[PDB]
C-alpha cells in the first residue's frame, strides 16, 4: 500500500542506544517482535504507523516502509514497530534528522511524507 500528504512527527524512541530491543522503548510490536534476532529488529530504523492506507496495529507490525520527505526527495526505509493515534507516521528521531534535509520539519514539528509498503528482506 501506498499514500501520500502524510503527516511524520517524531518521537524518541532512541533504538540504537536502547539495543534496539522493542520492549525496552514500550514499542506495542514488542508482543509477538521482542524476540526476533538483532540482525531482524537492528535492520532498518523505527517508526510508529498509523496511516490512511494499509494495515496499522497488529498486522502492521514488522512491515517495512519506504518513507519520501515530499519537499525534499529525501528517503529511507523503516521498520513498523509501534502504532501512533496522528493519523500518519511517528518516527524515531534518527530517523526524521535524517529525513529533515532541508531542517524545516524540525522547526514546525513535523514533515509531509509520501510511503509505500516494501519487502524487508533478510
Amino acid at each position: 500500500q501506498s499514500a501520500s500528504n502524510v503527516r511524520a512527527t517524531y518521537h524518541f524512541y532512541n533504538a540504537q542506544q536502547n539495543g534496539w530491543d522493542l520492549r525496552k522503548v514500550s514499542a506495542y510490536c514488542a508482543t509477538w517482535d521482542a524476540d526476533k534476532p538483532y540482525s531482524w529488529r537492528s535492520k532498518y530504523g523505527w517508526t510508529a504507523f498509523c496511516g490512511p492506507v494499509g494495515p496499522h496495529g497488529r498486522a502492521a507490525c514488522g512491515k517495512c516502509l519506504r518513507v519520501t520527505n515530499t519537499k525534499t526527495r529525501a528517503e529511507t526505509t523503516v521498520r513498523i514497530v509501534d502504532q501512533c493515534s496522528n493519523g500518519g507516521l511517528d518516527l524515531d528521531w534518527s530517523v526524521f534528522k535524517k529525513l529533515d534535509t532541508d531542517g524545516s520539519g524540525y522547526l514546525r514539528g513535523h514533515l509531509i511524507v509520501n510511503y509505500q509498503f516494501v519487502n524487508c528482506g533478510n
